[PDB]
């Protein structure tokens, strides 16, 4: 009849108010630290974030336009958000006359959506790499490709099929890429053809604030980014963009025209505000982001995909040009007529995570032929590169177990599914994973206070 | 030279890491508990949604598809997920043979497009309430309906006429400042009149609808998109509900035609979903879905209409008036025109006495005011405190008559008598003595870093 | 073999090297002599047009650009120069002020290529009963506007609400079965309020607008098409007209600002002109302009809407109505709604009757439309047309007996349509009536079917 | 009062227009007194221009394919069940697996309606040297497919490569300057390892695959579309044919038939404002029962020997041919090794009676495309065909000189042509050649014009 007191169900924690969803959590945050996350993707963030994160901003409701009221009920919201702003281009190494960043989108795929819809028209013609999103059913996308011997994006091609096809956007970045990007010549063949230029740098956008691969902004009119990945923030989203004098190509005294036409698009996709919590959970992160333990971190997330991908290769695994310059390695599955599934699968069951990922030459979508592990999650633990390489013998171990089942059981999947039941193999390698796992520290939660210990 | 480790980077608490945006969440903390939150848009939600929100969850990668592995990696994520839906259909009293949700679009806005990009192809044509800018205007073809220009009701005539010329593929009802019901009836009758999909945008008023306190969408509609944060004082985050099953008997269908939105929804929101759903979203959305099913919930709703109804006869009796000369939900639309007041010069006054409201048009520059309840009823207003609420406005208005009589109508001139005005400061003050008597959910006033 | 010699299958005639298309010809000679055209959108155009349809013109290719070139294009380019200038001398325009491009096929392919000229894909368009699923419905996004369901008459105060919401970039005006003239100026002015081009499809009242018996509309239109095989009487071609030059002064239009149709246009029908336009096409066209600018074309368009008149004047003193009660044009709207026959009735009765209407929609078509200038060309008078007004009141009180005797239903109502007398009565008189009158284009006395 | 019927109506064109008149028996002369090498030009039978100027002109038709056979329509149906079952019998397709539309106004408009029948706006289309400018790249998203830039020939690997990457809704095969046949079935390999229809656009060379003198698409296509005025010698108009009956076995196919014929009427009849050209279709029926007669297979035949013998001819006394030769009715000139534009080879040409089209060769166009059909209508044959190759050897010769003399732009190259004898003494050599040879069409003894 009368409403329930504010205290009983606004104030009650978690673990009355809903103990099944705290439950869960508690086993997720368990899952977290006794297993081994080598998701590219994935990382784990600082309490201080989750703290910026879980918060009452919330509550807040923006109209979804950069702030700059700075009083009234949007007095402090604004602040954060020029905060979240200017540490961005901190981050980033930025001069604010020549870039400025939007800070608004509520993730990275509607902040590329946004970008493109600012700088293009429906059916405009798009270039990505392997490039079904929203990119390819309002605009016209054609992939371009590495080159079959390398692995490298074949730049060549590139500027050829961009030549033929005449895109109005060229978009730099990939997931499963395990190299750095000749951004200058993608300029060249954007600046041939008449294109924009833009770079998705969602993974390796802590690598790029840490100054420790090529930076997008030497060359791309638009960087776009989500930053949960190597940047190690809240899953957010940012839009960069040129700003000031355009170099000549063109009419004399060329301004971008980018910064009205991206905050609007933004604007019109923030339907009931944006999500201010992301906003100040991404300042947070953008400030430990330009810290100098950060830039160490950023290396030894490099280094130490550079030294499972040595390991690997030791025992004669097949990566994806031949080893790394960021945060992941693409392990060729096909030398062993292995599928990334299988791998993807049995690791699963060892409590190992990684993603079956397609590579160059495999025949179907359906069956890709590697997996792509990446180090800034279990980096972020403290690992180092002597864990890491133990790491690749747990790997190891994994793929040879699964060469064995197959060969024991067969390659069809309902065959090769006999292998893992009861397998004390599994078993075994999923012990030693978790016994290894638990040495090392957990940002974000106190393990001490974990409801499901050891 | 070396990482730091840990502890030092990622357990050390905000106001340690990062004092400044510590502090102006601590501010923004106090403004929401000290002030009077009217912004329709706005809720209050729980301290164990926030739990959710800000947990371990955030870390976890899920590929964007409904997730059915509940084994390995995903194990528990599926579980929680899983939750989400399965208390999303029962908060809104639907069975699972006849509709099915889906929960991981990051917002209602992508959760919408999605939708659409699900059920129609680019350039097929769309009809909304004041559709004109958005995306859906970009990559569809839209033509708005629109409130009778007398009434402020829907014209549900010319939505029809124009829905029979205009042939829509898609029919859009919900909005964000009507302060009636919704006839979806009538919008069946129409859509089915000429072939369009019908959808309801639920996002304002979902809490009325789950709590069963307003017309269910879900009764004709075949979409039901929503929003979480606002009426339903969940997280923000989106939902797509869909219909399942056996199409209804309508001529010339083919026989056993039944419902393929499933898929359709289903791989538009996973192809919008690039590094994945926010899965600590999704939990802290399962647990304002379970919130919502409460009896507590259920009055929560009608507190919210209740108090809405009276802080508008408050306006009303003060000779004031309001569009539609009423409401039915959560909001009253608020006419400034007869008052010769802009919706601006309110909404301005009023925020520098730490009344939060929304300038909107009614019936260029807007000429009212959005006022909703049902933030400042989740801190426990009744009302009798929206008819105190009802007196703070009538002396903001007041007051932003004073200014304009004695400074002028334009802008520039009237922006003199906000500066050291002692009745604004009167105002604020006792906005904020009246404020600081209620709950407040979410956090604890008591461990406030700003005190009164 | 080898080749037959060039005289056996190139110069031999078409009797001989095709005689089963030579009789079918011959016997729809005879059926145009024999029968009482009514269709609004058919003429008879002359022998000299013919002439030069079917002659060496049909062989050459031209690149499909205005010929400004005057070498192996000297005659053609010639031959469409005059075409041109013949074209604005008979709608009276300055060729300062407006420009033509006579090298569409036919109207269709001229209009698209108008809209594809200063459109962009799925730009909005309003038309008349706009949606036959057009190209203009398809790669455009298109809206009707539409008559007074009460009056008949275009509701132009709906026409600009439903401009003003819709915003087309384009309204077009102009239409099949409309019987009244259009305020063109009020069409302006709701394009200047909603920021639409407006152009005017003429293809049906073009011979009247020509010899200036109708609204121009010239005087406030962008772009002017036609087809020109109508109320012109020329070939089956089609031309567009676009005003070139400086802007008039607009409210809101920069100072000096120019119209910039003609490059567009040029480039969008030869974009079109996949080897070449046809030029026989356009040498008939020149022809029939030439023809068109005569005295005799005036009073030609004179009669036919004298015609149209007396016709709805006798078909009203019958009792029956016409929608908009009347006509100002070629063509009479018949609405056979007051007497529960069909369009597909009465039109297939006057078939049988050597009458050959349209059943037509009016504000299953319930309604007739019946037009003026083909009879009107073998030189019928307002009392001719009051003998076609007692031949259409006869098929109509005969298709009122076959539905009364057998009933409404389709396959009953074909049963009184078997054996029929009175049907086999008027069609004699029909035929006995409409022999005696003269035939452009052709030669009754060469003609293989005389009887 | 209006003129008398016979004075404006049934007059001669020589009475009505003198002034055109002129200027088409100056074409006349034209067309037999130069040499006539446009690949897309032919010279039509006499019995095909009786059928185009004839009073089918003036009949209206709806535009769906003709069925009633009985009152206004009863002979213009048949006229038309005639020409679909002719072009049929043309290119021996059984009636149960092709049908035929043949109401478009010409081929760019059919190709349309064919392209808005099977595709949605915005649908990716390849086609052979393809823009990204007509209608086709501007509603649809088209990608070229090219030849290989050293040898010539259609490029088939890296067609499949851009095919699989692009991923067309349709495939276009044909062109307008190829000299090769096309390798059909490694098109329709293509198509199906990536989902695409496969349309021929035979326009050109139709002619010879009535004729079974090069491949039919018909083996392997979905939808063939193509113009009637070039090698096949027919009026200007165009023709839709598109599968019927039991699809082909496909992987997931259910046990499935095709789906064009609806689909292609409706867009066709969406495209044929105001009705079909009735007077094209009988044109096009006469040119159809000529095509299937036995000449016109010798015909066929003696079209690709010309173009092979003035091939080997122009090769012979040192000249490049793309492809080096040809398999049609073209021959594709690269004249790039001679430092010689197409257009100087054209314009120089031109002032002979030499008329050629300038042509792009794998910017401006390096060479010139060269025709048989038309001058083998006149009865030339190879040794003929290798005179005309002498003449053009002259014409390239005395263009080399003026370069040299003059220069290489043409501003300064004109002046080489004015006042130049060795021009005018080939020109009257071209004209003595020229009449030699008999006319189709018109009786040269007739013209007014005379030597």
């Amino acid at each position: 009849s009368h409403m329930d007191p504010v205290s009983v169900w606004g104030n009650t924690p978690l673990a009355t108010v809903d103990p099944e969803i705290h439950d869960l959590i508690e086993k997720e945050k368990r899952r977290q630290c006794r297993g081994i996350e080598l998701i590219a993707s994935e990382n784990f963030t600082s309490f201080a974030v989750i703290e910026a994160l879980g918060s009452a901003l919330t509550n807040k409701y923006s109209e979804g336009m950069p702030g700059n009221r700075y009083y009234g009920g949007n007095e402090y919201i604004d602040q954060i958000e020029n905060l979240c702003r200017s540490r961005a281009l901190q981050a980033f190494h930025l001069d604010a006359q020549s870039w400025g960043v939007n800070v608004q989108p509520y993730s990275g795929s509607p902040a590329n959506f946004a970008a493109y819809t600012a700088v293009l028209n429906p059916h405009d013609r798009i270039m990505g790499l392997d490039l079904i999103s929203a990119t390819s059913i309002y605009f016209e996308s054609l992939p371009y490709k590495v080159n079959s011997t390398t692995g490298y994006i074949d730049y060549d091609r590139l500027e050829e099929k961009a030549l033929d096809f005449r895109p109005k956007l060229i978009i730099c970045g990939g997931s499963a890429y395990p190299r750095d990007w000749d951004y200058k010549r993608f300029r060249e063949v954007a600046d041939k053809c008449g294109a924009l230029l833009l770079c998705d740098m969602a993974h390796t956008s802590g690598l790029v604030a840490a100054q420790e691969v090529n930076s997008p902004f030497e060359y791309c009119d638009i960087v776009t980014t989500t930053t949960h990945k190597s940047l190690r923030g809240p899953r957010a989203g940012m839009i960069f963009y040129r700003k000031g004098p355009k170099p000549p190509k063109q009419p004399e005294n060329a301004v971008y025209d980018f910064e009205d036409k991206i905050n609007f698009a933004v604007f019109s996709s923030l339907q009931g505000g944006p999500h201010n919590h992301q906003i100040g959970a991404l300042a947070v992160a953008l400030k430990q982001a330009a810290s100098p333990g950060f830039k160490a971190y950023a290396k030894q997330v490099k280094a130490n995909a550079v030294a499972l991908g040595k390991y690997l290769m030791g025992k004669g695994y097949s990566l994806v040009t031949g080893g790394t310059e960021n945060h992941l390695v693409l392990w060729d599955l096909r030398p062993l007529g292995l599928t990334g599934y299988k791998v993807e699968k049995l690791c699963d069951l060892c409590n190992i995570t990684v993603n079956k990922n397609a590579v160059f030459g495999d025949s179907s979508a359906l069956a890709p032929g590697g997996v792509r592990i990446g180090a800034p999650a279990m980096t972020s633990r403290g690992l180092v590169e002597k864990d890491f390489e133990q790491i690749g013998e747990f790997l190891h171990r994994a793929v040879t177990l699964t060469l064995e089942i197959q060969k024991e059981h067969g390659k069809l999947l309902k065959d090769f599914n006999k292998g893992l039941v009861n397998n004390k193999a599994i078993e075994d390698l999923k012990a030693d994973v978790e016994k290894f796992s638990a040495l090392f520290d957990m940002p974000g939660f106190l393990v001490s206070e974990m409801k499901y210990k050891d």
